[PDB]
RNA sequence: GGCGGC
DNA sequence: GCCGCCAACATA
């Protein structure tokens, strides 16, 4: 149901902040380290997009990176469609959870994957939350979880903020699950 | 990105 | 240089 051309602006409306920044990072470099390609792709997969539609959206933007349009269809596409389950062993793959983005393949210089909340650093990470125009109270009541190592919860509170909310009434720990519950108030 | 094949 | 095959796992 959900539409290409449509991207730019649920990134901003209901992607976590992670896949927010993956995103961004993907349109304005037009490309994407191995890490995030897993972590967004499969998140793409998860709020919607089919095989086809993930061939063309990452085809599109790497075509821009100015790279042979072969040179893509080459390495890029097989892998694609194996995260489909459409390739090898055939395994429709699940997005990536919380607790696994947060733990796991720490993200380093050229990266975008992994959890702002806990690989970037305080002063950065407030940064961002401005540019998200998050009010300086919720920015200061999220670093404080930031410093407590709740991570989800941190996020949890971004969701509440962005979606003008009380209590966003659910346990985050799945980024698909912060993108369905704020389709739901927002679809 | 890793592992694997030539 | 060319190429194949992997990983994940919430979830009402
Ligand atoms: S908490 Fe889970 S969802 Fe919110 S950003 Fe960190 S990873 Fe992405
Ligand atoms: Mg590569």
């Amino acid at each position: 149901k959900i539409s290409l051309d449509q991207i730019d602006l649920l990134s901003t409306k209901s992607f976590p902040p992670c896949m927010r920044q993956l995103h961004k990072a993907l349109r304005e470099n037009h490309h994407l380290r191995h890490g995030g390609r897993m972590q967004y792709g499969l998140f793409l997969k998860g709020i919607g997009l089919t095989l086809e539609q993930a061939l063309q959206f990452w085809k599109q933007e790497f075509i821009k990176g100015k790279m042979d349009p072969d040179k893509f269809d080459k390495g890029y596409s097989y892998n694609i469609r194996h995260s489909f389950g459409k390739e090898g062993k055939r395994t429709d793959y699940t997005p990536f959870s919380c607790l696994k983005i947060i733990l796991s393949n720490p993200p380093s210089q050229g990266d975008y994957h992994g959890c702002p909340f806990r690989h970037s650093d305080p002063e950065l990470l407030k940064q961002k939350l401005q540019s998200y125009k998050i009010s300086p109270g919720g920015i200061s009541q999220i670093l404080d979880l930031v410093k407590g190592t709740h991570y989800q919860v941190a996020c949890q509170k971004y969701f509440e903020m962005i979606h003008n909310v009380d209590d966003c009434g659910f346990s985050l720990n799945h980024p698909n699950q912060f993108f369905c519950e704020s389709q739901r108030i927002l679809n």
